[PDB]
């Protein structure tokens, strides 16, 4: 059942309701899901790394990031695995922290 | 045991100090009946510390690499689902992963 409302849940963040390349990459990858062959977190990896729209901010502060990070350790199950994924494309495609804090927070309230 | 000496001809295990040591400790659960051969993978390669690594991988490629997987035999798919986990959470290159996905199903 949880494993539904995993994907209940992401299907209601707002980055991928405004994402059709992340609704469009979660029809190809749940399969695989569904198939045990990869596990959520690995979902939310694939899926958030066909995001094509999101803010840009290029050589963010280490301070902000750190505190976002000590942040996470804190955070529910859903919620970690969201932010996690989601800052994989803060370091490597320069998504904006301010823009990933928001997402978490929906995240944790989903869940 | 067919599974366990398929894995100790694995180039990726055998360059992996860390994994033959592991397998060394983990083995005679297995032997035991305390843990199964998936969870011996599992065990054996996280403890791996050598491979290539790429952050930000392709969407694409991967989806291409999971739908072989998906068509793969017995060990060879228990030996690239628990690589894979690799792939995504430590960054191990796809390409690297479909290398040893090959000398898998060589070995099977």
């Amino acid at each position: 059942d949880k494993n539904d409302l995993y994907i209940n849940w992401l299907k209601s963040l707002s980055f991928f309701q405004t994402n059709s390349s992340c609704a469009e990459a979660l029809v190809k990858v749940i399969p695989h899901y569904h198939n045990k062959l990869i596990d959520f977190s690995q979902v939310l990896q694939l899926v958030f790394s066909a995001s094509e729209k999101f803010p840009i901010q290029e050589n963010q502060p280490l301070p902000e990031q750190l505190m976002f990070l000590s942040n996470l350790e804190k955070q529910t199950p859903f919620a970690k695995a969201v932010g996690s994924s989601i800052y994989k494309l803060v370091t490597g495609k320069n998504l904006s922290l301010d823009f990933a804090s928001q997402i978490l927070k929906e995240a944790s309230i989903l869940e």
